[PDB]
């Protein structure tokens, strides 16, 4: 029941990268797995071994792209699962996945009127935080799958080791998938588009957003009449992006880039730090310090201007923009009071970060019915008030980070289809928070659409 | 106060096209000068060893985006100057009338969905037919500048043979010009379209248009953040056209192609017959058979349905698409009634003609103040009959024949600036008929814009 | 305690079974017999096939489709195909390194084919499920079962290592896939430009030590490139590298499980890779591997060797190519240099008269190996060239398609073949001979290779 | 009664003058002596440039811009000037075929330097406006005075034809703006294609006598065009052709009245053409020529013969270059291919020291004329290959650019130019001299120079 991998039995690291990364790792670090140290060394001998997720002239161009959304010249779309399973890591899911960030992509393109960066929670989203080690039902918490497993028994919620291999086969197997997709004819826009299209028609709310998306569809057939081809267009990127959370994952996929050379992270793309990791002398935030790709910072509530000023300015210490990006998730009744002297104090500095609004994890209660859920409602808000923050202010709302699947799941409250208490319990399936489904992603992009527009 | 020319003191054509040329010729033709044969031979010599206006090349070209016309899958606009003048045959003059083209262009393309082919009433529309050869003053009638002169005195509206060489001069200037600002930056359509939004801006009734005005500047945006540059469309191509009416000018402008040998008229790229000259067997119409040119017949209307039919199998015996146009001008009142049966008898013959509308030369009358002129909303009225027309029958309307200028002239009534006949003694600068200004144009292609909508 | 992992297959719930009419089709086709098939236990080969009929694929059927397209470019006499990669992969040297060293010299060997040619070559590499080899011997030197390839045993003489372990059908997915992953950011980074790959080119002509004899073309092929760009071509304005995957479909187990349905016509895709071909041992004209080529829509191929006869020849066409596709089948000829002169004309020209246009492409490598007196196996450069040089004379005297080539090279600096410019010596071949299988062509040879049929392409 | 119609120049009302500024600038800069002018009457001079003042213009500010542009890249060692056509055009021979033959002798010639310098080449015609020449003597061979061009009086050896008609001036725009519009749309027709145009260079070499000469170079532009074709480069996807308009800028009657206002900085453009030059016998530093080419925008060009010092030639660069503009200013040797060699490096040495960036361009026709002994004035391709040879001698020893060449071609098969492939001989001379002035290289010359400058780029 076991494939069984060898242990390798090469390049040193310039001395300077030993010791900040020996010292960054040196330092605590919350929310870890507690596996044995030898086991975990070993997982870690064979993950430097394996062909990289990504490449580091993959991160320098999307770099290149977050750069021009600090600027105001690009908007951020990032979003996918909250959290991948080894279960569902198959064709079916992984292409409804990416269909729909494309769908929502070109409704936000078109209501920016400028490129949209496609960043997915994708190929390595299966570590969690916890704030109680032991659940509701009295198990030691479900901590993502490349921890211990979802399954309701004491086994299966032991830390092992192995599902460190297992999480890079199952990320690797699915950006092989993402990379074939992109630039398969799920890239086009008028395929991509028409599916918005049967959306519109079956969607009860459906009325509301025909207008748009018939001036989308007109705007595409004038491109093609002034004799644009699908032939010659920016081909689709999808980037690949988790929290960085379990640092024996994440510095095993270390690589030294081949114009000094500088440490990439080539578990994915971009990755960020979340709310219980951000510790400002943790190891995570000194982790994130020494690699290259750029990186993101979960800002909840307590958050104060002068706290995310430091994180600024331990992150982005060469003021090199779109290298940090600042992730509001202040809950929708907040986000307004809250979210502006950050803003103004950050902007003081010099430094050119992108704000990108997380409406979902300021969000979330337990419905009546036992299952943890957020309303469509909120979400939307919260994303409503993030861009009468920067307007206010004349910067630059840059993005949005959402939890999504291309399923049909009941998770969610409201959107157009008015998904109930009632209705969560027949189409739940997220281990973990609840993700908008198809419809309500793509509903929620007309919306951000019109926001952008206003 | 005369240039003087040499005369030339010599391809043999193919025997077969000597002897179609000449019956075409020998065929009595109307509407033309009354000069010295002599005199016209020594002129047509000039001409005959002059560069060309056109080359065949370019002529196929359009012939091929003419076919796609006729097919429904691009449409035809065809405006300028209803005469051109010698005297404002200039760069702004010039440059006004290609700037409207492109501009009305932009905004047909977007309401079409569809590529739109621009064919210019230029570089040679100098000659005109006139019912009465004594004009409302007594005198003999202006016949436009390649015959002789607008001036009202005695002398000046001799006919004269040098006007031919004149007419050259001046369409070839004009036609360097119409080349060299198509592939400048008045080609980018960014350019184009801020034009029209200032359009829009201050017009009367600008409101109305104005959400048309931002669909279409959200739509270029979307273009460029697609990641189309202007560097890689397709650059404006601006056709030149004329009425075939003065035969010793088209037939010196005759030139034998180098895949058998036929003739163009490289005069143009493009010429129409008019009302007056469509005798089926007279020599406007046999000259048309014998030239390669895509070509136009005016039909007015005492058009019958079977005469259609007969125009087609003469001048597009081999079943081209696109090789004819049939230019239908019948009166706002009338265009409902008359059009139909033209339209039917034609399609059922198999071959596929353009479709287009003229809705200037039948809705013209003369004002209270003596000024003959046309009113706007009967020109409208009559595209809009036209677009009826074809909608009920399935069939494609084709494109559009104004005139117009770039100049804010005062010859035709109403529009958004609601001119009077009042107003029409102040800025009335056409040797002819009454033309569109360039607001006048605008409103139309928006209007039309709206027909190619709904 | 032996330095070793197990990484659990934990069971997921299965997607839909494949439609009821084409599993029919399939079981029918695999009650074929089998040839060199692992024995390991078939309850534990369903669970492992169970596993990989849901994972992810290698491939997805719009880049086969894509494929098809330029291989019956190939077979009309439009492009060349080059097929290369390692003879076996391993799953200890399926690295980074190594992964982009074989991209960058079939790249390298690409740019000077492509201006040898004056037309598009086709890349598929052997790469991403190349894991799986017969043998000829159940015993080996050493008494022990013969490895088989890290698909189905383990390289190291020991028992334990050499039982067939179906585990290893996983293992070599999830090998297949990480390499793929690594294929596909590869190619559209900068190691896809023209002038990036050309100025290795340069360095390799330098310090050749017969550079002398390619610096004409190399500085021919430099000049190009440069007028490329002096009319306005931007390297991001070309078609941008595509390199697709292939292996030798040998165990049924793995590639059955990784069929696939197309979207929609609808049918059976291997997505295990782009194109897989069938070996000289496994391609008994009634058997289960000939079958199963039948049955999948990928573009396929059969190594055609010195005991071919032109009427077996015509009944693969028959089989495999019963729709009349261009370039759905190619043949791929191992004679030997001494005979292809002789043995492959009778193929050719029975192959045309069926009218059908398959891909005639030279594996000068299988039919010219030999063993030194110091023990290794191996080959030898000037018979290899001398074969590819005899499959030119055989198709321009035909006036036929010399379709491609097909190769076993490294990018690593190894000392498997003897010969090539660097003059590799038997005494030699003890310093770096590193494949688990065949003696491959080294960087320098697989590049001097593609030098000398650049100008067999030019005459 | 003698075979000529007169064509009315109606006068037609004025559209705005130039703004006041500029037109006292202008008037300042008109008041210095101008050499080699016609002598008509003011008044009628008059007449005829407020005819030309409203006329629509040869050329619009955008595209001398563009050039300007192109012309800064040719000055900074980035690509290749190559500048031709006529010595004189003439009205009568101002036809579709003689405009479309020398259209492509430059589009042939363009190619194969592009090739050998791996580099872009800035194409510019002598066309559109080349209609007027100097004169050393007022009274030729026949006693007549002299033929000016056709812009001032006739080549007929005549009295009648012989006298300034200032009426030229018109039939001269109407001649320039026919021309450029054929010239405009040649280049956007299939003349422009690379591959039409290059095998007109391949039946070249095949029928030319020293074709085995240049077959080798004639195989590899082939072979580098069908690489660009295989690497996917669609033709439509290319810099589509632009060859600019250029004459001597001689008549200031016709310069100044050809004055335009760019739309907006806003500034003086001559759009009589894109590029104008001074000549040797009008280049006196304080007179009307000089001071006109600094009152105007365009890229202008100064003809620099064997008197030139080094402190001249650095007083054109600081009078026509006074912005350091790279490219605005080209200097154009002339020296004869027995004296570049030793008088042009003290003139590059002393210009390069100024810091400017001038165009280095090479006449080799000017400096290279003699007369034969069977009467006509003549010119030998090796005298104008050597002196192209020397001045790239000069540059390579200076590490400077040796920017481009200047040559006098027509596309007809004339005899005029001695020597080439062809082996002219004065004999010969007598059955197709056409020039109305110096002799050209034909079309098969031309295209020879090209290969052999190709040659000297490759070195
Ligand atoms: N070198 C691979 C290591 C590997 C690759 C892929 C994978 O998913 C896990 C482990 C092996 O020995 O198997
Ligand atoms: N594997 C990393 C550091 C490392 C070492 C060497 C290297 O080339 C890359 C990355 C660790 O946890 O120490
Ligand atoms: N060959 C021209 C003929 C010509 C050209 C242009 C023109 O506008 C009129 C006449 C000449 O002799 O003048
Ligand atoms: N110039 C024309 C006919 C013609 C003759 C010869 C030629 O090459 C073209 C056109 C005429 O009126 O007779
Ligand atoms: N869902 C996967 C199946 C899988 C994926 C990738 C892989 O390399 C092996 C197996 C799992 O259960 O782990
Ligand atoms: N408006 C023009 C001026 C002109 C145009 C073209 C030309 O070749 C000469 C003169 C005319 O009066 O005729
Ligand atoms: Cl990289
Ligand atoms: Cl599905
Ligand atoms: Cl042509
Ligand atoms: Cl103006
Ligand atoms: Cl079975
Ligand atoms: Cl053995
Ligand atoms: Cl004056
Ligand atoms: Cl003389
Ligand atoms: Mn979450
Ligand atoms: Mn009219
Ligand atoms: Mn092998
Ligand atoms: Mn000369």
């Amino acid at each position: 029941m076991n494939w069984t991998v060898d242990i390798p039995i090469l390049p040193p690291l310039p001395t300077d990268l030993r010791t900040r990364l020996d010292a960054a790792l040196a330092k605590p670090a919350a929310q870890q797995p507690t596996w044995p140290a030898d086991q975990a060394l070993a997982m870690r001998t064979v993950l430097e071994s394996v062909p990289p997720v990504t490449v580091p002239s993959e991160i320098v161009r999307l770099q290149e792209q977050l750069a021009q959304v600090a600027k105001g010249e690009a908007f951020l779309l990032q979003g996918g699962d909250c959290a991948e399973t080894f279960m569902d890591n198959t064709e079916p899911h992984i292409r409804g996945n990416v269909r729909a960030l494309l769908q929502m992509a070109v409704v936000l393109t078109y209501g920016a009127s400028m490129p949209v960066v496609k960043v997915a929670r994708i190929a390595g989203q299966y570590a969690k935080p916890r704030s109680a080690d032991i659940d509701a039902l009295g198990l030691r918490s479900y901590r993502g799958d490349m921890i211990n497993g979802f399954a309701p028994d004491a086994a299966a919620r032991e830390h092992d080791p192995s599902r460190l291999v297992r999480a890079y086969a199952n990320a690797s197997a699915a950006m092989n998938l993402v990379r074939a997709l992109t630039s398969s004819g799920l890239a086009s826009l008028h395929l991509v588009h028409d599916w918005n299209r049967e959306f519109v028609r079956t969607s009860p709310a459906g009325a509301r957003y025909e207008a748009l998306a018939t001036e989308i569809d007109r705007g595409l057939r004038f491109m093609s009449a002034c004799g644009v081809a699908d032939r010659n267009l920016q081909t689709a990127e999808i980037y690949a992006s988790h929290e960085a959370l379990v640092l024996d994952y994440e510095r095993a996929m270390l690589r030294l880039s081949d114009g000094e050379p500088q440490l990439f992270d080539l578990s994915a793309h971009t990755v960020w730090i979340g709310e219980r990791t951000r510790q400002i002398d943790g190891a995570h935030i000194a982790f994130a310090q020494v690699i290259a790709n750029p990186v993101g910072v979960k800002l909840g509530p307590n958050m104060t201007p002068e706290l995310a000023v430091e994180y600024v300015e331990r992150l982005d210490p060469h003021n090199k923009p779109g290298r940090l990006t600042l992730v509001s998730r202040m809950g929708n009744h907040k986000v307004r009071d809250l979210l502006p002297p950050i803003v103004e104090k950050v902007q003081a500095t010099g430094h050119q970060v992108i704000w990108q609004c997380d409406p979902m994890h300021g969000n979330t209660h337990e419905s009546s019915t036992g299952f943890k859920t957020r309303h469509f409602d909120r979400i939307v808000d919260e994303v409503q008030g993030f861009f009468e923050v920067h307007r206010a202010l004349g910067t630059h709302p840059g993005g949005i980070h959402v939890e999504i699947t291309g399923e049909n799941v009941t998770e969610c409250l409201g959107g157009a289809q008015d998904i109930s208490e009632t209705d969560l319990a027949g189409r739940y399936e997220t281990a973990c928070d609840p993700r908008l489904n198809t419809q309500q992603s793509l509903e929620l992009a007309f919306l951000v659409a019109e926001m952008l527009r206003d």
